[PDB]
């Protein structure tokens, strides 16, 4: 083995490069990079006794679609491998296209997208056995009755104590067919009277403005109520929400500074390096604000800014999400800077307008910075900045709370404290403070305190949440309405051409004007 | 309301800053005019400073043959040398009454025995002695100090550097009874040359034993040396702890905003030793635990911890703040004080306090004290402050512990009181206890976690260093000292008048069970 | 401080060495455990290698009838043969589209005309042709490459040596537009046999003309060949100069310690030719002097000269270092660039650049460029780096010149700036200029002396050799190439957008007077 002399040398070569980049004050850095450089098992079932007590069926509508096959089904697979699905779980992919060989479909359409991880891949065949294919319409009651019978079949065979069955319907569909699917389920394939709940996950967009969103909510409410309805936002992780709620509400120190008299500004940032990737045509209808800001970032804001919930029960948290959103003034055009990406320097990302499926003269924003004003006692005069961008300089999602400076007495020997909650590209939560350096008090150091102590990922966390019936991280009907009332005037102004996106090059941070806007609305760089 | 007090201070400071920004471009009457108008809208690496190596320096250790000087002061100067913080042309003169013949054998047999043997310093011992002279004199003869003056000028004019004259630190490693005469002596004829040089005088505890005694000494010294020159030293107050107290709080909005009645449930400052007093009733019995470390050591720590915000980090600004907060403290009452005196350890290895030839039989002198102070101001009213000191207890510990109020809602028993600890002994440590989420998934599944806020000459050494650098922060000012004595003297009288009595406790225990009951009855909740 | 950076690297490297010394006696987790614990303390003489003559080798020169291949590549392989650095069983196949009948007349009339006539090689010409075959094919038909594959295996299985299979160097002497298809073709069915053999592919400039164009090619080739296999060749970078740059510095404390901001006043890399472009506006006018030799040739020289210390002489370690330093370079600005275009010589023998049928009338294309780069890192911040390239100038020269800061004190005008020169053209030379005493007797009587640090296939030939030996050092890696393009592309855009303009200079002069003013205004002092 003269290839043992080699591989360890490469290991060392990597450690070397890590330390010379970071430049620690070195033994301990090597120690904690060696362990980050490492970082046929039976599935132990981690499911509650209520979950194993009744049959479960999960029906994914749109099963051969890109969302369902690249995201939903792999997610369910991960949950299965993690023991978070009951042992006798039934999953049915429902789609409109006839399939000769369902077993081929399973291998070719689903297994292809399963995590090729060693400790996952060897469960794939066992997982496929829990999956059926079902071919039907999304609007024909008789097809749902035929579905109902296929399910009752599996339910009534359940090797377990309670009768009937729980049914989770995942609508991996365009919003245009939701009303008809829901009506079809109502009439055709609700759970057996003998026992079981019905839950329905629906995907964005939830309309594109107050009116359209309300119309869609009125179209669904006669069939499913807010205990049954689960408007999923894929990006909102369990781990970041615990960061937002526990760190603050369980602690006097953080509770006491979480307000107007101690906070200079709050910024919620969503950054990706990817562009639209050929699908510009679809995005051109939606734009960055509707895509992630009115939904994802606003739910983050809500959770960050809410008053204290009467309890940690899901609907109490949702009540407070609603109340704080109700205090937010509609965003004005003057508090909004738009961007539209041009080609990256290496051309790996063609310009947004180079996409043939984007119509000539498109003014669609791929980037947006804006300021929200929360008019209540806790937040009055505190700038909340939402920032979202495609084809910018890195992949990143974080909350940055910047606290007011203590001018006296440290002056320039201190700077504003920050609390950062990051979810991407990895989870971190930390406070920047100034501390002494180990004669003069004026000699100080900015330091970062880590507050953060294979778990499921954000999307998997939400599906698990829906299976356990925890509504916390899902936008409720009333919450949604209020969110649309924050953004809709701005969207009208943008659709009437009153704001124009500034071109930025893909791979850069975005328009210089967006950074100046942040610095003009209460943020200091230091 | 708590937020408005801090806001009022921050407004005033902001107004003064814009006056400052104007009145630094071309007089009292410009303040008033701008006021109306604002309304309308190995080898010693030398680390020493330039000024330090720019003029000559003589350190005179008076009483140089006494225990304090040879076992503490000179070894401490030795460490500053090794750590490269003495100027390279440093002159050091031990002054004392005994006449000596072989100066070099004195440096070796009286001084060197007590230097640091550690191998990182062993090398430097002989180097450091080249800087030391001996001088034989009394502490009252004007003659001797004129003789000293000539010897100093000899060494000063020999300095090979730009500025003339010489700076002089007079260190009185002496009994306080002689401070007044030595100081008058230095005034009459051993002050620095007219051409240039500061003078500074380090004096040693005790600084009296009550309000009256302490003020006599202050009146005695103040004709000769002012508060920019006098340095009343406390061996135990270290730089590292002082910075932890001031910086961590005042540089940071997060801590500053919670440093008050509205957020803090209770505060304890603790000084604990396993050692007793054996064979030192000679000093201790007259002094007691309260005068030994509580009136002087714990109270300066308190002052630094409780003070309002100083406008800058200038030393006298900080000291102004120490004085103002001390003035808000009610004189300690006998109703708020639990005393102890130690007896022999259960195991019978450590002898009791009274079991000592040098201790008056039947002595009532406390080796232990726990007390509650009330700070009557907007920031602190109602907040229990507990001072605790004890000899011959279970462990050697010195720490501040701040206990914050619970957020009962909505985590309940899934959370508990945040704390902040600043420890100096047995080692430096500063942390906050807070409650965090655990990954893997109910909101009420929580952990306690201690955040480490942490990012070298010892305490004593760094005080000598600050005095060389001309920094008064950690030294008790005349006014400050008076107020502290007024806080403690009435209780000390009630103690001498027998009105409260020490409870016995076996050496090696926590102390009197009543002390812990006292603490828990004064707002502290055990974690 | 400069000494501490180097010391930090040398410490880290020393720690990794003691880990290496341990972890070579019986796993990542042993690094962490050892980390905590370290803290607590005439005839062709065959010169070829054994591995080289141990398995079969086929060199396939694609585009074998093109000018590059017949006038350069094959004569270069011929010289390697004569110098005894081709394996003795070497198979060489020229591949091309024209069908040929008399293979032997092709070798003589298309190839041999251009071999070296020199009498030391004349003898070997016919010898070398026995190793050459012809193959007629296209660059996209999977068929032809399956046919080639069979022909190669024929020659490979016929090898009279120990190891089976055969190593294959594919040389694409082709226009870059066909690189992608030829590479896919080789992937689909002409890779080396499964049993054994490496594959390597030499590709020829241009490697795009900007960041975008270059990255397209990289993405195009990377599905089929990785960076251990691809060899982007630069005909002009010679072994002898590369070793002068790396060894002279990194093997020697004396040079290593002075290779930084604290010691170096300014650095110029110069590429100068007397020849012009006459009758080659066909390539040049689209390219310009900056893309021709500066983005590619001068910048690799810069990278090698400016890089931080690699942990070893392993090729990819050196390349890692080239990339890191290139990443520290600010994109060149139009404010830091002086351009020229040549006109007819004063004597009227050489015609101007625009005086050529193959050159767009009114062309603005630079034949000359001087520019300042800023390298923003601890080692180089503030140090002027000047790149200079020019066609039709006064002499044929290629050299690095490092100018060190004066020691003004105490020799004054009896000394001047030390320099280090590494010259490759018109001949190899490496020297330092320093100031020495003269014998016979004042200390200020001094001389300048040039110390000669000096102690064979040409540049191009030695690159083909390195590729046969599997050494990537002097070849631009994919990441490296991208960064270089990012340094030059924004300036190239400002040039194409007309924002700066070339100054005319008569062929045979130094170039534009403004260029020399520029240089002297960027830290260089004439000796």
């Amino acid at each position: 083995q003269d290839a043992y002399v080699a591989d360890v040398d490469g290991i060392l070569d990597v450690l070397r490069a890590q330390v010379l980049e970071r430049k620690p004050d070195i033994f301990q850095f090597i120690s904690k990079s060696a362990l980050s450089l490492q970082k046929c098992d039976r599935i132990n079932c981690k499911v509650k006794d209520e979950q194993k007590s009744r049959a479960l069926t999960i029906i994914v509508f749109g099963a051969s679609g890109d969302l369902a096959k690249k995201k939903t089904f792999p997610a369910l697979f991960d949950l299965y491998c993690g023991g978070l699905l009951p042992p006798e779980v039934n999953i049915i992919g429902y789609a409109r296209t006839k399939v000769d060989d369902v077993e081929k479909w399973k291998h070719e359409t689903l297994m292809k997208y399963f995590s090729n991880l060693s400790e996952r891949g060897c469960h794939a065949e066992d997982f496929l056995k829990h999956i059926s294919y079902f071919c039907g319409a999304y609007d024909s009651v008789d097809d749902f009755k035929r579905l109902d019978a296929v399910i009752r079949e599996k339910e009534n065979a359940f090797k377990g104590p309670e009768k009937g069955g729980n049914r989770l319907f995942y609508l991996a569909l365009p919003p245009s067919v939701f009303a008809s699917v829901c009506e079809s389920i109502h009439k055709g394939a609700m759970p057996q009277e003998v026992g079981g709940w019905v839950r329905v996950i629906i995907e964005k967009p939830f309309g594109r403005d107050t009116k359209s969103s309300a119309e869609l909510s009125q179209a669904l409410e006669p069939f499913f109520d807010e205990s049954q309805l689960y408007r999923i936002d894929h990006y909102l992780g369990k781990e970041m929400v615990q960061n937002i709620i526990t760190t603050r509400f369980a602690n006097r120190i953080f509770s006491a500074v979480w307000n107007a008299s101690n906070i200079a500004c709050v910024q919620i940032t969503f950054k990706e390096t990817i562009g639209t990737e050929g699908r510009g045509g679809y995005f051109d209808s939606i734009g960055i604000i509707r895509d992630v800001m009115q939904n994802h970032l606003t739910q983050i804001l809500a959770l960050l800014a809410m008053e204290k919930p009467r309890s940690l029960d899901a609907e109490c948290i949702r009540d407070e999400k609603v109340s704080v959103l109700k205090c937010i003034e509609p965003i004005t055009k003057e508090n909004c800077v738009l961007g539209q990406y041009t080609a990256s320097a290496d051309g790996s990302i063609p310009g947004y307008l180079e996409d043939v499926t984007v119509p000539e003269g498109s003014t669609c924003p791929t980037f947006a910075v804006m300021r929200l004003n929360i008019n209540n006692d806790r937040w009055a005069g505190v700038p909340f900045i939402l920032k979202a961008g495609k084809a910018v300089e890195q992949k990143y999602v974080a909350i940055r709370i910047q606290f007011r400076d203590e001018v006296h007495p440290y002056g320039e020997a201190t700077q504003r404290n920050e609390l950062v909650i990051r979810a991407q590209p990895s989870e971190a939560m930390y406070v920047k403070i100034t501390t002494k350096v180990p004669g003069d008090l004026r000699q100080t150091h900015q330091t970062e305190l880590d507050l953060t102590y294979r778990l499921p990922d954000a999307y998997e966390s939400l599906i698990n949440d829906a299976l356990l019936g925890n509504s916390t991280n899902f936008v409720r009907k009333d919450e949604l309405d209020v969110a649309w009332r924050i953004f809709t005037p701005l969207l009208h102004q943008i659709d009437s051409g009153e704001i124009k996106p500034i071109p930025y090059q893909a791979g850069t941070r975005g328009p210089k004007e967006a950074d100046e806007f942040i610095a003009n609305n209460g943020f200091k760089h230091q």
